């Protein structure tokens, strides 16, 4: 519902990509499940659009864990390793609710235009794609 904007001084970008990869893999399991439901009517651009939706979902989802994980880490000043982050990633990827985003988006009818530029962005390696909070 609400969160505070705090800039971490011990933020490790290298560890962030490792965490991101684990989160993406978990989120992809639920992605195929959604595909099995609307697959028969899924357009070519819809498949690509979903990747964009997943990124937005991740940013929104991060807000929930931000207070629990990020706030404590920043306040403590400790620098967790890759192994510590992988455990956190499993918990993050345990809760998947893509249907909520779709339902909310459909309700307000704010469907973005299928642009080639957006498609290219999704095709870019996750490691080279910067992440931002809500």
């Amino acid at each position: 519902r609400s969160w505070h904007y705090v800039e971490p001084k011990f933020l490790n970008k290298a560890f962030e990509v490792a965490l991101k990869v684990q989160i993406i893999a978990g989120f992809d399991r639920g992605l195929v499940k959604w595909l099995r439901v609307h697959g028969r009517t899924l357009s070519t651009v819809q498949k690509k659009a979903l990747y964009f939706v997943n990124r937005r979902y991740m940013q929104t989802h991060w807000a929930n864990y931000m207070l629990w994980i990020n706030k404590k880490i920043d306040a403590l000043g400790r620098t967790p390793v890759v192994g510590d982050y992988t455990r956190l990633g499993a918990e993050i990827g345990r809760r998947i609710d893509m249907a909520y985003f779709y339902d909310a988006l459909k309700d307000k009818n704010m469907i973005p235009k299928y642009l080639p530029y957006m498609e290219e962005i999704n095709r870019m390696r996750p490691a080279d794609v910067p992440v931002k909070y809500m």
